[PDB]
DNA sequence: CTTAGTTA
DNA sequence: TAACTAAG
DNA sequence: CTTAGTTA
DNA sequence: TAACTAAG
């Protein structure tokens, strides 16, 4: 089936993805910024036990690395690890927001595509490589030493609109290759539009065989391929409705 | 003196005032009103006997009379009597506010004239009678019975307009009979303004002369006479300033 | 006393 | 939502 | 955990 | 002013 023609482009096969293309980001303070380091607040060994697997798996992926920062933020101690990157995101240069919003972008559905397929990008952030320069920036504390992030993080402000805009980057010449099919990109959610069936498994395989080389991964599980009907931003496109 | 030339216009020697050229008011009701008869909070007797002198001299001045009414309002229980009228005022046709603003009223005043009189009237709207169809609207209890007023009261929403308007109607000929002086009229208080102290004296005798004919009845003790300078409607008139 | 409107 | 504030 | 924004 | 509410 699917699964076993693209072993590359599913995260359930491929592995953990990295946007080999894309040069690892580099993100600028605003001009008066200087570094911040907020206490961890104190951790309760149900939530240290909760979270250490996660953290562990991170490290084991080369996602977390250990650092010595001036900059520090809080983990969150009430599992799965969030971080407070509030007094981070404060001192970061703001950035013009380009992605869409949802009605907008689904304005751009004719209704002459009426064969949908819909993917999902897996740990999407974490395809973006951060430059050694910036990593810094997102240290954490974690016992006892400070972890920090080499990709693009959760609650990073700037993380939708720096992977949707690279996302759209890597899929340019896709779009240009396959001039008739209608893909919509909302970070990392993707709605493919075609208008036959076969039009449709072709495009799907083209994009899967494209996203895979180029180092992301969709979600095998959640994956609607050549429906008639989806779920595409909580929205069901149906009839051309919605 | 200013006091024994006008034994009539002053409240001190002419008694209460009545307007005698003035036709009893009619008060007219919204379309859809009907009587409200609003029980009399209990009153302590440390209050009643605060109250009982002032009733007793409002009886004896026949501003007070006996009555009995589908109408009754409250009494402040917390001296000197305080009738809550919010019931029939919002039963009472609207009418168009027609006393000027003081910060207006005052643009009326030349540099010219800079010898003022300053009278207030006392007791200004019991000098309006009440047409006895519109008394029976503002009864209240006392103790045992309903009392109510024959005169225009305290605490109805149309009272300041309506004795405004009366007072103009009454001054009307007086305005005419000295073109040269300037007449400012705020409800109960009046300020005249001339140009020379002569004038300011003749002015002053004549309107003290004409209000206590009218009916009318000003402060002998709160009067400003014939001054350069003088507080009104809490400004102070001085060099032509303010 | 109750109550319409504002501020905390 | 509670507390004031100005009023009748 | 803290905190910016809304509602009560 | 207190209480929620959604977030990082």
């Amino acid at each position: 089936t699917w699964l076993s023609d693209f072993p590359q482009a599913w995260a359930e096969t491929g592995g953990m993805g990295l946007a080999v293309r894309q040069a690892p980001l580099i993100i600028p303070l605003k001009a008066t910024s200087t570094p911040v380091s907020i206490k961890q607040y104190p951790m309760s060994q149900e939530a240290r036990l909760g979270i250490k697997p996660h953290i562990q798996r991170l490290l084991d992926q080369g996602i977390l690395v250990p650092c010595q920062s001036p900059w520090n933020t809080p983990l969150l101690p009430v599992y799965r690890p969030v971080q407070d990157l509030r007094e981070v995101n404060k001192r970061v240069e703001d950035i013009h927001p380009t992605v869409p919003n949802p009605y907008n972008l689904l304005s751009g559905l004719p209704p002459s595509h009426q064969w949908y397929t819909v993917l999902d990008l897996k740990d999407a952030f974490f395809c973006l490589r951060l430059h050694p320069t910036s990593q810094p920036l997102f240290a954490f504390e974690w016992r006892s030493g400070q972890l920090t992030w080499t990709r693009l993080p959760q609650g990073f402000k700037n993380s939708p609109t720096l992977f949707d805009e690279a996302l759209h980057r890597d899929l340019a010449d896709f779009r240009i290759q396959h001039p008739d099919l209608i893909l919509l990109q909302y970070v990392d959610d993707l709605l493919l539009a075609a208008t036959s069936e076969l039009d449709c498994q072709q495009g799907t395989r083209a994009l899967l065989q494209t996203l895979g080389n180029l180092g992301y991964r969709a979600s095998a599980k959640k994956a609607q391929i050549c429906q008639k009907q989806v779920k595409y931003l909580g929205y069901l496109l149906k009839e051309g409705q919605r």
